[PDB]
């Protein structure tokens, strides 16, 4: 199936998955000189107070965070949104080596991960629904680089061990994401798609200018993860980012001068 190696990785999609040359794909990097600041945006309405973290899934490609998103709990709205959109999972893409690891970058830079927090627009009543719309999801997304340590970012770390292999899954309540977020605000936002594979135009992006600031160790955790099942050769879950998609016919605006 789809992965990140040499011969199911990001260069191979576009044969099961044609929307990978499509018209409004993601990450894209992000040209800070180009993008045009656009008064008429909002701030962000990130309202995470409600939010039940419920599990942490190995999926084989990431791990997923996953919440309670039968309610209005964890919300997010305003910036370029129209609605409300639901929290349902964030996770994080992540490199080998502290120089790369992100799928948005900044003037050519990458970030050493990449945090996707992901939201649907209640006005399609489920995820499935909303990922066959142009406007279905809006993720929030956070670049790390190595310094300090997050201190909200440990309790996720640490479970990291009960899932090491593709599948495995482990209870994950009351986690707070908002311990994930920057202190700033500010964002770039266009309109894309999910990264990885069906690859669905359905994303408005919100990309956080501020980056957080994890530490080697924690990062390091990441990468004692597999993608592989258990009982299956060992191959670590490292460099799971999609890298830059042509830009097309898009302008990434800015929420900030
Ligand atoms: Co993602």
């Amino acid at each position: 199936h789809w992965g990140y190696g040499k011969h199911n990785g990001p260069e191979h999609w576009h044969k099961d998955f044609p929307i990978a040359k499509g018209e409004r794909q993601s990450p894209v990097d992000i040209d800070t000189h180009t993008a045009k600041y656009d008064p008429s945006l909002k701030p962000l309405s990130v309202s995470y107070d409600q939010a039940t973290s419920l599990r942490i899934l190995n999926n084989g490609h990431a791990f997923n965070v996953e919440f309670d998103d039968s309610q209005d709990k964890a919300v997010l709205k305003g910036g370029p949104l129209d609605g409300t959109y639901r929290l349902i999972q964030f996770h994080f893409h992540w490199g080998s080596l502290d120089g790369q690891g992100s799928e948005h970058t900044v003037d050519k830079k990458k970030y050493a991960a990449e945090l996707h927090l992901v939201h649907w627009n209640t006005k399609y009543g489920d995820f499935g629904k909303a990922v066959q719309q142009p406007d279905g999801l809006a993720v929030l997304g956070i670049f790390l680089k190595v310094g300090s340590a997050k201190p909200g970012l440990q309790k996720v770390v640490d479970v990291l061990d009960s899932i090491k292999t593709k599948g495995k899954s482990a209870d994950f309540t009351n986690f707070d994401p908002r311990g994930l977020l920057p202190e700033s605000l500010d964002y770039w936002t266009y309109p894309g798609s999910l990264t990885t594979p069906p690859l669905l135009e359905c994303v408005t992006w919100i990309v956080l200018k501020e980056p957080i600031s994890v530490s080697s160790e924690q990062v390091l955790k990441f990468r004692k993860l597999n993608f592989n099942g258990e009982g299956e050769p060992e191959e670590l879950m490292v460099d799971n980012w999609r890298p830059a998609q042509p830009l097309k016919n898009r302008q990434i605006k800015a929420s900030f001068k």
